[PDB]
């Protein structure tokens, strides 16, 4: 890839672009998402020349795909998926998704935390807006800009940050597994059940429940205690027990009680087939 045939497009949200790569100067060649640096440091850099090799290492069907590269100044290329986040494409598209529809993407992102699970990458950022949808049919684990290679020997890695997404461990710890992304996938599958409902948001029910007057780097230490205590986010509206059931288990205390992503994978697929 040359950077003088890309040509821009839109700005899409670390920054990325929307653009096309175009050597025949013809309008004819392909729409591509480019990720670059707003103020980069070699710090950044150097996280992000790993980001870059960990998605060049992934080749799976719910994994945004790496097409390649270009400085110097690095910019990373990928397929655009013409959908944007879930988070925004179920607020903007709930009357035509349903519940058989929210099960779908579900085990769509199981199935892509599993493959990562077998390459011992750690995603640390698993949410509703770091997933794309490609179509109606699928979507896709769409930004890395967290993930971690677990150490041969452990299998746990320790490091703003998204809280109200974190299992306890790593609030207080920092310790990142993949039963944490467990229990961030619960926090996921919570979310698509809310239909991203703002004042259902993760955030949103916390704070109602440490007190709204609670604030600064208090907050932390307030989720902590709640978690502790079994506080839990609620089952939201219309969701069926049984699927509260797997977010519940999801967030369990104990570590290694939580489920893996094959459990889930098949377990939603077994509820999916049922209605
Ligand atoms: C890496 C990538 C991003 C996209 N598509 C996309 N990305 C968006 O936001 C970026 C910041 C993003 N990257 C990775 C994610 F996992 C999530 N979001 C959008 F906003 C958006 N839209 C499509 C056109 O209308 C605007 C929304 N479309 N395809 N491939």
């Amino acid at each position: 890839f040359e950077e003088r045939h890309l040509k821009f497009l839109q700005q899409l949200g670390g920054s990325v672009e929307m653009c096309r790569y175009d050597p025949l100067q013809d309008n004819t060649g392909e729409v591509v998402a480019v990720k670059k640096l707003q103020h980069s440091t070699e710090e950044h850099l150097r996280d992000f020349e790993r980001e870059i090799e960990i998605l060049k290492s992934l080749q799976h069907d719910n994994i945004v795909k790496y097409k390649g590269v270009c400085y110097r100044n690095l910019k990373l290329i990928m397929e655009y998926l013409p959908y944007g986040s879930l988070r925004d494409y179920l607020q903007a598209h709930a009357e035509r998704i349903d519940h058989i529809k929210l099960l779908q993407y579900t085990s769509q992102i199981c199935k892509g935390m599993e493959y990562l699970g077998t390459k011992r990458y750690i995603h640390r950022d698993l949410a509703t807006r770091n997933i794309l949808v490609e179509n109606e049919n699928r979507v896709k684990i769409g930004d890395f800009g967290l993930t971690k290679v677990l150490p041969q020997d452990k299998e746990y890695y320790k490091v703003e940050s998204p809280i109200f997404w974190y299992a306890p461990e790593s609030l207080t710890e920092s310790k990142f597994s993949v039963a944490s992304d467990v229990w961030s996938f619960g926090v996921v599958l919570y979310e698509l059940f809310t239909y991203i409902e703002k004042s259902k948001s993760p955030p949103a029910e916390f704070m109602r429940m440490i007190g709204n007057d609670k604030q600064g780097q208090m907050i932390v230490f307030h989720l902590i205690e709640l978690l502790k205590n079994n506080g839990r986010l609620p089952r939201p509206d219309g969701c069926p027990d049984e699927i509260y059931m797997i977010m519940t288990e999801c967030w369990n205390n104990n570590v290694n009680q939580r489920p893996s992503f094959r459990d889930l994978a098949l377990r939603v697929d077994q509820i999916r087939d049922q209605m």
